[PDB]
């Protein structure tokens, strides 16, 4: 009859008798995309009355509208060296987030986007200080993982997200300033013959991955295609709806990759799962990697699950 | 004391003594690009109205060409899509023809990542006219890329930026939505002479010349300089990066596409002057794109765009073998 | 910390244990005006696309209203004053929540472009009943009162788009950002002065007026006390909102041509009559409270004298004394 | 094949061995009218950006028009409305253009968002003259009239924004297109109709009026060939452009407070006259037409009877017969 918006799906998404608290922080990041977006679109321009990098709006952004929601006890931008705890304005939800991912993308005005992850406090757990929440980070995996979404900030804007029921893709519609609801129980293709990864590093590769990539350029039976527009968002946005895969392994400089667990890697894994895709790293599920460190790194392999099994077929023989 | 709108930048730039019609021309593309910028933005979503009761590069081509007819200044357009030019009906006829590609890397649709506009304007030869496809024919085979007055590109991206030169250097201007005016946001586009960036598609490795499949090689196992790879797929997005960042951005030769993909009047050329413009270097199979001549209408090129030093180096690779 | 929400504040104020549905409802509500408003301000001009390929707004935006509140599954009954009967919602999408709209106020007011809006009413169905007919939703309609109504709201479309509302805890009224579309609270808690000297009626109609009303108007002009001053946009909703922010009194009266006045009860004034009150204001008709009157006739009119209290009061010390 | 915009009409206006500076002039305004109608829409609201940080309507939109104006290169001479003293432009970026202006006229409508607008005057420097100080622009403004003028215009900031202007060759109005940021024209050759039944005047001061202007109202009211509809939005953009599009007078006329009227003469009713004038209505002061009064004062007041020719003259009839 009428399109559906994101607010709609959201409010009728809420199981009966929760809280309210996940769908006020689903409205939040909603409205902070809209801000940032805005922001984006403009390259930061002035107003053309008064005649600020766009990393540092975002993150104020992205922050302001979860702080006001009442529903977070943590948050952690990949940014800031540490997380921040709500002062107790506290519930019982930790956001992991990387504001405006693809950052040396900024200044040609390419894709760039925003990742982020929701977690729930464990059962007979509290958070009063860094210590505590340092504590909490380290016994989370990201199979406890409640939602996680995207925005990517193309020639049109798409938020993606999933709370383990499948994946849904909405587009903004600039004219009423909604999300539409376009791309609905998003579903990867299982094979697709496009690869997505930096070849500038392939001297600093281990043999098997060199092999991997000779392997797709150089076999008989499969022309593969490249792509990498250089914003993690803008790439796996790409996977999520053609297909391929899409790599950041490791190298002689980054022994454990260059993406981050919580912020960026984990909140990707559960999309990529839950759209029917593989989501490795270098011993199987990302979401089952312990987290150690706050700023934990990883290799990633995401994507299709034919492309993904290929890939590591490589590695075992 | 105000920012510079592309609108006064256009009319500023009129030189004494015009009749107007380079400056309506441009007026007519500028248009374009906001109409063809606002249906992608929307990803090509109905109104709300339109669901209760069309691509986009069939509306990004109808958009350009529609505007540039209301003009009165072209006498031939060129849509890189359609097979034939298009001779304006006499009475309104002036004497600029327009080449373009409405919407540059298709491929990229669907995702809603960077897609681009590209257009190149030539003037008629004194002494010589159109009343038919046969005539342009036989008038596009006399012209070069050295001979163009005007080129640009618009890139929708997480921005709209729309690059153009004159041949007075290149600038580039940003769209302020709130507005809708296009505002001078890099003025004297000037490209790096150097960058350790390169853009290519090396999924055509194996199908690549010997002297290519090396210089690539050379990029990624040599000892002084880490180069970083980027290729977004469209060739817009993709120069556009280059120019502010410096770089190269490579569409070769391979077994299938012995003379290259990207075409010359459409594409290469006009990407070519702007690049030149802005101090880089713009290559095909031998010397300067815009020194070859047009054989055909869909005639196709390799291209070696981008910083001077990066291309230099690219070229030497092709000259030692 | 950041500024409220359209969105935030009605999903904020649900009560406990709700179903979610009057909640949906809003949401649907807040949706429709957002597309009605970008109409209008494009004046029903069709897309650069569209002129090349080559709808009143009336038309259109009693379409988008239908459309999302029938998408909503929260109502039984709709009534647009446009239309003659009221629509019933197919069984299986069917809540309880009866929905009367003026989609859009001021249709003389469309071809200048200057203010216009939508204005709605919510009740709930009394316990107890239900309606499978135009003939079960007859006979409901006229056991309901203003003074049962659940919600009511309107949108001015103006030089800004402004949304004001009340669930029966006052009334706030929100400010629509053109840059991010959403709804930011910018005058909460909205309180009606006590007095405010600005009037709002038709003088086009002086001579087919009862002598107290005249007599009323006249005093406005000549008496030696206090000058007023006129306001008269001539749609509803813009007049009604620069009463709520400014003060003073909106008047429709009776005339000789409309001998129960102009104004739809379900459709206008009563849920203007119910916004006014929560603000701290009058709103009467021809015997008291407009919320108290009971509905007759499913287009049944009446007269409205709203706004500040003590300039209502002033107006119907006329009408007492005579 | 596309629809005309305001950028593209402008310059195929430009007659042959023109300089471009009014062009130019007409650019700087255009682009005023885009950033003050965005700051209108947003009601003021800060950015949300600005909010976690954490300008009245009438003093940005003064800013804006200045500041467009100013970089124009065009005009040697500004004077808004809310300013005492007109301003010279600085020598180097000095042309002949002198324009008077209301940035933000109906003032008292702002809180409430409901339709406001901006007017503007241009006129040329008379041969051999030059304005190096305000006492030069004070000697040259008393020898102007409203017939010496070269344009006029007028933004409504309404539930649409509509643009309409003149340079002397009849009025054309422009839609604002939000989605790509063009005044789009709508409103070719605006014809105001020679009669139509509405007024338009604040009542208000029906008591300190002149006792022939009380006898015209009372004729609309009470005559029997004609009903008249009252109309009184609060701002003259506003009013005056309804009155354009559909017919009717506009009024604010002497009073014993304001015995000149209200409307000044350089920054409002000489442009409106302009402006109904080459849309085939008259427009009158105390005596005869206003674009024949001869400016004495920088601040100069008028009264003004404005619209459809024969409303204009019916109400004349009763100042003619006393
Ligand atoms: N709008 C929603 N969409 C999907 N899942 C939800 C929604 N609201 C609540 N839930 C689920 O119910 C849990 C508890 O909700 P709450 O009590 O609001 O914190 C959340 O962690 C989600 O797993
Ligand atoms: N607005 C402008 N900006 C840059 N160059 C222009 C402009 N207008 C005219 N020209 C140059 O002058 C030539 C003739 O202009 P015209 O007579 O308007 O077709 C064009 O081919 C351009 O090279
Ligand atoms: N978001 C809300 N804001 C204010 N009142 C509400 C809200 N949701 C529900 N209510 C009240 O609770 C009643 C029943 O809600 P529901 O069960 O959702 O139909 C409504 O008729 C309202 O009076
Ligand atoms: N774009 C235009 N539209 C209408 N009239 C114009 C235009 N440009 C110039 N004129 C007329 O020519 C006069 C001188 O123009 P200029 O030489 O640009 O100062 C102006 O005062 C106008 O009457
Ligand atoms: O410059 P590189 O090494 O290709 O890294 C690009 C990666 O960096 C990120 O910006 C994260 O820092 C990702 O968006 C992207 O995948
Ligand atoms: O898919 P491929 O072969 O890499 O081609 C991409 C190229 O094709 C184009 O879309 C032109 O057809 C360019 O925008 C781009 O550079
Ligand atoms: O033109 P009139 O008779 O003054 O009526 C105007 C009234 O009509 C309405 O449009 C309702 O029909 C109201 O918005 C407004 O108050
Ligand atoms: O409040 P009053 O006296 O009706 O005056 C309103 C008039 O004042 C103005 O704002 C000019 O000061 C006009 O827009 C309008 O016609
Ligand atoms: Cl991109
Ligand atoms: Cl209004």
């Amino acid at each position: 009859p009428t399109p559906t918006t994101l607010t709609q799906y959201i409010i009728k998404s809420q199981p009966p008798h929760s809280r309210g608290d996940f769908t006020l922080l689903m409205m939040a990041i909603q409205t902070s995309v809209k801000v940032i977006e805005k922001n984006i679109r403009r390259a930061g321009m002035k107003g053309m009355l008064g005649y600020a990098k766009l990393d540092v709006i975002s993150n104020i952004a992205f922050k302001a509208y979860l702080l006001s929601s009442t529903s977070v006890c943590v948050l952690g931008s990949e940014e800031e060296e540490q997380m921040i705890i709500a002062e107790s304005r506290r519930g019982d939800y930790l956001i992991f987030f990387d504001p405006l991912d693809g950052s040396s993308n900024i200044d040609a005005n390419v894709s760039v986007g925003s990742i982020w992850g929701v977690w729930r406090l464990p059962k007979d757990t509290t958070i009063n200080s860094v210590e505590d929440a340092n504590a909490v980070i380290r016994m989370l995996k990201g199979t406890d993982m409640v939602s996680a979404g995207y925005a990517v900030y193309g020639s049109a804007t798409n938020l993606v997200l999933t709370s383990g029921h499948g994946v849904d893709g909405f587009t903004l519609d600039p004219n009423i300033g909604e999300f539409i609801l376009t791309h609905p129980h998003i579903s990867i293709p299982k094979k697709r013959s496009i690869y997505s990864v930096n070849e500038g590093n392939y001297g600093k590769w281990e043999p098997w991955f060199k092999e991997y990539i000779d392997y797709l350029k150089m076999n008989k039976t499969t022309r593969y295609s490249a792509r990498y527009i250089g914003s993690m968002v803008g790439d796996i946005h790409r996977t999520l709806l053609y297909g391929g895969i899409f790599c950041y392994p490791k190298d002689a400089n980054q022994v454990e990759g260059k993406l981050r667990l919580l912020y960026e890697a984990a909140p990707m894994a559960m999309i990529v799962e839950q759209a029917g895709g593989k989501a490795v790293g270098s011993n199987g599920r990302i979401l089952e990697q312990s987290i150690t460190r706050l700023h934990q790194r990883t290799p990633v392999y995401f994507g299709s699950r034919q492309e993904v099994d290929l890939c590591m077929a490589f590695r075992d023989r």
